[PDB]
């Protein structure tokens, strides 16, 4: 069937869902295993139950926005990537929202995507950015391809890939989670990707952040590859290096595949450099303006 209805943002979408009985499941059996949707109805239990609706017109923006930009990152990276769901065979994807109460996160736990409505203050519901939902599906590809642990560099790697693909899909800015932060204040963001230190994290290795806190600051040194990742996308010049940009199409392949194909569980920064550089040969040739162009972003952000 086909179901409508507003997002967290307040627009108008359609997704697909199934009658079921008399009313209508969030739950789409046309994307692999299927694209799931639940309500944890502000407890904690997970999945919860799946949302239903009587006429298919849903009134759950969260909801809404989780379904849909599930469908459409399932979409996205079957079209861009040619892989199906997180596993490549079509794995059902679940979706939690309304999980806990004025609940100030969202999180990927190895089998599903789970989202809190945020306080009403500093955050909305998470599922509200496309960029958001992407991030925490695209922890789920990792797990089932270079399974990079969530520690160190290595965790950092984990962060930055996943907020590559999810700024990837939604193309809006160089930014992550700006539809559902600080609803009250214009034009900020979680984080930065073409200026970290926006947000408080590092742009350069010699910043590297190096205590125990949040796994020894996965969040926090993802600034310095997303900084790499726009570098090598859009283009610039950064602690005297000049990188000549090849665009974010040419870009994304280069780290779906370094991050895919060549990474491993214990891979740090220094890894991921020569598996981008490894990417861009495959894809454009040993001597290309592609592979010099991701040497450069590397020497650029100084990890060597
Ligand atoms: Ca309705
Ligand atoms: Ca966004
Ligand atoms: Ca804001
Ligand atoms: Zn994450």
């Amino acid at each position: 069937a086909t179901g409508t209805g507003k997002g967290v943002l307040g627009d108008t979408k359609s997704f697909t869902t199934t009658a079921s009985g008399s009313s209508y499941q969030l739950k789409d059996t046309t994307r692999g295993n299927g694209v799931v949707t639940y309500t944890a109805s502000n407890r904690q239990s997970i999945p919860g139950t799946i949302l239903t609706d009587a006429d298919n017109v849903w009134n759950d923006p969260a909801g809404v926005d989780a379904h849909t930009y599930a469908a459409k990152t399932y979409d996205y990276y079957k079209a861009k990537f040619g892989r199906n769901s997180i596993d490549g065979r079509g794995l059902q994807l679940r979706s939690t929202v309304h999980y806990g109460s004025r609940y100030n996160n969202a999180f990927w736990n190895g089998s599903q995507m789970t989202y809190g409505d945020g306080d009403g203050s500093t955050f909305i519901a998470f599922s509200g950015d496309p960029d958001v939902v992407g991030h925490e599906l695209t922890h789920g590809v990792t797990e089932y391809t270079s399974n990079l642990e969530y520690y160190g560099e290595s965790g950092a790697l984990n962060e930055a890939f996943s907020d590559v693909i999810g700024n990837d899909i939604q193309r809006k800015n160089w930014l992550v989670g700006d539809d559902i932060y600080t609803p009250n204040i214009a034009g900020d963001a979680l984080r930065s990707m073409s200026n970290p230190t926006l947000y408080d994290q590092p742009d350069h290795y010699s910043n590297l952040y190096t205590g125990s806190s949040d796994n020894g600051g996965v969040h926090t040194n993802s600034g310095i590859i997303n900084k790499a990742y726009y570098l090598l996308a859009q283009g610039g010049t950064f602690h005297g290096v000049t990188v000549n940009g090849i665009g974010r199409d040419a870009a994304v392949q280069i780290y779906y595949s370094a991050f895919t194909n060549y990474l491993t569980s214990s891979s740090d920064f220094s890894n991921a450099r020569a598996a981008v550089i490894q990417a861009a040969k495959d894809q454009y040739g040993a001597n290309s303006a592609e592979a010099t162009a991701a040497a450069k972003s590397f020497d650029a952000v100084g990890v060597n």
